[PDB]
């Protein structure tokens, strides 16, 4: 699958993994998926955020299962995902999440609750804590707000229990 | 029910609309509803924001349908709305909600995917464009970073096709 | 010989939800028993409430009502509360709806309400509401000549 | 102005099946007409066959019906043909139920020709034919006086 | 459809109806339909019997309903019914019989518990008193010995009120 | 469990066995079990016919099984059995049934199709060849009727193979 | 020692819906009380409004009330919010229903609130009431032994 | 006045299983008695027989015994028979659960045997044993007072 | 080489119900024989009724017709007796569909009848037809090329 | 004039799995093109990776490919990603089933991917590909004619 | 070290029911331990009755076992009782199938008592049973390890 | 003699996912055989890929692997290829499970894959591995003295 990434300097840095479930690749709302990802760094270099972002799309869902077991080697402390279809099906991918080791968000440009009849239950977002659908492109910016937040509370928290 | 306002000043200015459903009165996470207001507007009167809040909870489905409905006497533009247990039953509001004449998003502290077979659907949610869970009281900032959007991207576009 | 009518939720909002008002179906009911020459008291009642509904259906229970014209709108599909206090008011009730709820969701095809009501009117449009009126007024003509056909022996 | 009543299988056993017969109702309908001064041609057909109803919409495709009264009877529940007949009808189509197909066993609750018909009247016995009527003038009166308000402009 | 029938000669005697439903003109174990029937009047001019029969098949749902509302007729005094497929999803028959006026038995050559799922509910056995199957053609003679038990009690019941 | 039985001369001779479920211990329509019995007794020697019946209930679905099993010892030739309620939940019967070596026939006073939902499968009946349901006390003589025929001719093939 | 009795939609209408009010069940609990000698204030209230059971369960949550029993009547089977509310009280709920819920239709027999209640009486007529004063007794009398088993200890 | 107490399969294991045994809950009932004054036989009976139940059950339609408390256990969810024939007994048959089965897993929501049972106690520990003399004494009562009132005139 | 095209209900309604009848759907067929100058005699028959769809496959065991292709219409997702009915048919049965079934409501989506023949073309619209008799030609060539293949030795 | 073929799972094990091979059956396409005199480029591609059909079909998007016949295989029932894949290939997808999953386990019955694609051959062994073929040059054909029809208008 | 063995319904039935008797299995069982030289008295008990089990379950709670092999037989997929049972064992229990359940008909598949032993062997004809008696001594030996690891400190 | 093992999705998770890895099970089950004495060669293979599974088994299909032993993991509940592949594969596959998918949610009761499988050894945690080369060894032992008792005579 595909993979973007920006950099970033070196003087906390909280790197991010977002993965692009299967047929996210193809959007071109009338947005591409790369332009959701400068919207994303767009949000972050404005923010004013040191984050770092590592953006994953596959329509293979071992190469989902791969991507966050590597992310397990602690690099990123977090995952924004879009499953895609496989939200429906892959209890694989549930389990991947469950024991990923970090928070993890869904996230999906539909309201998926408001489709067929099948696409109401999500199995991975059921174990990703949180999950936004229904927003469109934006979505993945709330996903990033939100991300932030997590960590930033689990560091002065991590720092929190520590000391005594 | 219960219903809080700050004021705003008066020099564009978006009036956003807060419906917290049954039982929500009650959290004391260990934080406070009200505290989940001030969350709110300290990330308003934060993010530079000339918007004006409404806050509102109720255990009454009724109540809950009514100030939708005096919303349509067009004031404020857009609501965020965690039905609470209401959302699961509630067709009513969900009616409400599809004649509701602008942007509705539903905001759930749970994640209910991973609740009770109850309390996976929600009908209201299935009828506001989008929705949150997941994500504790965090959830409604992102609702409201998203409303804000949103209604933006609706005045410059209001202001697109009324030209030509 | 006077008529409750109760609207349920939402149904308030019509003209902003064919582009006509609730105000304007009420009316509609007036000028055709206005024009049908029926003795006939109306009162119109409109609710969000599920539980003004049944209060109302229990305030009923004393005399000057003769029948109910209802319609439950969502609560059909749900209240069982609704369902059970149509059921005591032991007197007729006639449920009304705009839409053909054959016709649209799944959530929307059965009616709780409408079980317990003797009969049910749907998919007419507000032309429905006079179709009650006019079932109403023939039920309690009956029931009438029959309490004297009796009584009388 | 001339139109169809269609009854289905069973039907006309009522008075073997309160005690009253098909051909009373029939005659009810008259009477309403007959009364209610309306210019209206009635025809009555009654048939316990699928087969014989959706024949019989499809030959209504021919002019002078304006329109169709139809108790598909048990059919209501299981006949997806007469629904997809009704739908091709293109022309008024009304369902009726004697009764409240919604207060007997499960599987009487759903009404496939039900939903392809604009709107249904059940549970109030034979009256809801008169009902019927009643609608059918209606939407025949103003679907008349649409395509003059148009075809003039 | 089709329709057998034998004569009888005038000096109780009992008039009895069987239907046979759709496609059970076809049988040809190895045995016909024509031979069922001859099989039924072996063993009525053989049981020493005062019964009349009359056969029947059709393939047509509405010529199961007239033959039934045709008897109401007082003519003969109760029905034994093989529905064939129209067991399973005619509702309208199950009408037809539970407005028959008299004894209706079904009989069913297999036994339809034990085949496809949809074979399993006869709606028309539900309105029939009692159900035979499973027996292959000896199931019309059981249905045949039934049937004269119950006229007979009944003839002696209603010799039984009516005294008094 | 409960057992009569009446004896047979000595000079074919079928051995019938017929197994009464739980409950059946109860009736006293308004006749009682003994009185089935009787019946079923009278009809055979009323018939002509050289059947020794054995006769058995309990409440005990173990007790139904141990039974089943004793009858593999070759003894009667056919199981004539009305499982009570058991019909409905007990596999273990249906399989004590389906390795039962012999003719099986289910019998039930009332018609279980037209009862409660839970009453309508019998997984006993689906493995019994034939079903016999709605017929009162009636029920089991067709039962018997049956029986006598299948085994009958059951001998006579037996007889037809074993020569060439 | 005062204790809140909640009664549902439709349950005031007893002696029109045996031939029971219920006043008559209330005043039956006081005899029950000033009878069985125990130092127990009950406070009746009845309401239509899912809205008010909730918000009198809310309510509850202050002093004086040690326990509920509640007949939330048709919201048992449908109001997952009366179950949350009842969830919160943090002190005995018992539920109490004169049928038995299991013994009626399909849609009756799960209890939503009555999960969330410690335990539920039901199929005993007003019997259960009492029977719930007599359990409300017992456990607000185990509890307070407890408390002081331990604050001592 | 002698009463049965049927307790069902593993219900023998409590205190394997709060920390207290049948044995235990059978005394407190006595206590109960023993104290309340109240003229009452109890008999208890425990098995993990389903046949032995129906047994039970079938065996007290035989005079001495005027009421049945029953705790069928697991056997409430299954046993179509054992519901059959608390339905025979003729007489007040009152379920038990030390649990409020509402609470658990799918499976053990409904009770075929509750449903035969007049009432059903749950979710009470052994308090609700108690419950249930309490309710059999008022009922048995109950009826004691009414055959007396009729068979006078 | 004869071969019979039977057409269910509502099927001869096409012009009315894209803008093509059913007619010019056989008159295809023939050009698609006529043309790939294939031996095969086609009869086409059409009806609206369950029973004369069995009666028709049931007279074909007699000789001249060697294959059916088969449009049971709506009758595709009920008719568990016209399934039975292809299932004596002892030679090939084809089924085809206009529309693709899958792709409409639930209740299209399985076919009794598909199941019952050998294999279903849908959702081709006319096309399919054609595709069925592509079919049935090499079906039958090559049944034909093995009973002479076997009864050869 | 290029076309796609894409053979799903397992469907290589043809040979192990009557007795014919994955690439007798292409062969036997070739031999139905190379002889239906067609201009038609045709590619095979099998995979038992989900992930590489999504992969080719997003590929096709690129020209030289006018038209996809597809065996999703086992994915059928299950793959909502390869439907929504199918959904945006934006040019004509046939499904084809060597078998008819109408005929087998419940599992089987719906496909996803079929009601993606405008139409589904099923049960015709190998023939339903050369019937796929037949049809992809059809449609090809008939577009072709019309936006020729119609970019000249 | 004893461990007990419990068949169920009609397993005695084996022989006519491969050609194999519940002896040989039993035999063969010895002849694994006989030689793998474990230190295993092993008993073996089968019943029809669910009862039977649940009995000797609640037998072995007393010393001399400290394990159980079960075959439920049919009762596996129904016996709620059972299951509860086996939980309160508080000792391994191992479910063996002589089939794979998966593989036969839905109401086989899933099993209450499999889901309350730690684990299940299925589908492997008597082997099954072997494989228990392997997995038991294992557990045994670790078992017994650790509460002597930690007994020691 | 050589043997495929073949782990799932995740399987390769053990130690972050008690606290053992895959490398350890693997290692296990050498020790079981590098003692058992048993002549085979074993492989192991992990995928998170439902296509390299299928690949995997597919490859098998040549000679030297006699049998596979596979836990599928998430793949079990889903994964009808897969299931579909182990049918092929003409030769021993035993799945294998940690834990007790009976004892989980209900999405993973059901093992497709499982009931492809002649059978299934689960809830054991590692020592089901063993357990499954314990089988494995047995079934190849007695194939093997089976083909030589018949290509003998
Ligand atoms: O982002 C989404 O909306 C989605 O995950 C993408 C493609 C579809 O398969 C999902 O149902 C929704
Ligand atoms: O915000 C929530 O999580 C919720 O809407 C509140 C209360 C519960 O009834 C809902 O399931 C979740
Ligand atoms: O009037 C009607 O059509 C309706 O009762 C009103 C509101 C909706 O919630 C119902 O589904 C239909
Ligand atoms: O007229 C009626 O009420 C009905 O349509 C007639 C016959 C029955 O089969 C329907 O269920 C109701
Ligand atoms: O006699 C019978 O077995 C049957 O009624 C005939 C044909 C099939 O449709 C039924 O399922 C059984
Ligand atoms: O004979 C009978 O009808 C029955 O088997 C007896 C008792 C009940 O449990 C069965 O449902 C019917
Ligand atoms: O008290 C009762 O029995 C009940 O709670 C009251 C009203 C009905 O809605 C319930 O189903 C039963
Ligand atoms: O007493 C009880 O709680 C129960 O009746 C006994 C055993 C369990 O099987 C039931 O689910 C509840
Ligand atoms: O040809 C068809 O597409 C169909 O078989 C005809 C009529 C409809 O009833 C079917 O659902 C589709
Ligand atoms: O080609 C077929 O018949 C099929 O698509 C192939 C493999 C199986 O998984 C499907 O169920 C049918
Ligand atoms: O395979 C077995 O051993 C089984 O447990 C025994 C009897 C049957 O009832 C089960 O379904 C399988
Ligand atoms: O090994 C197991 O226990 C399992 O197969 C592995 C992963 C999970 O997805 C299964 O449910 C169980």
């Amino acid at each position: 699958g595909s993979s973007h990434h920006h950099h970033h300097h070196s003087s906390s840095h909280m790197k991010i993994l977002v993965i692009q479930g299967p047929n996210l690749n193809m959007l071109g709302g009338m947005v591409t998926l790369d332009q959701i990802h400068e919207i994303m760094q767009t949000f972050v270099k404005q923010g004013n955020l040191d984050v770092e972002l590592e953006f994953f799309q596959t329509n293979f869902e071992g190469e989902i299962i791969d991507k966050i077991q590597e992310s397990v080697g602690s690099d990123y402390e977090g995952i924004i995902i879009n499953p895609g279809a496989f939200s429906h099906t892959s209890i694989a991918i549930a389990d991947a999440i469950m024991l990923a080791g970090k928070p993890v968000i869904e996230v999906h440009l539909t309201n998926i609750q408001a489709r067929e009849e099948f696409r109401k239950n999500s199995y991975t977002g059921a174990a990703c804590g949180g999950v936004i659908m229904g927003f469109g492109p934006l979505g993945y910016n709330m996903a990033l707000m939100a991300m932030v937040n997590i960590l930033a509370e689990m560091k002065a928290f991590q720092e929190a229990q520590k000391n005594n």
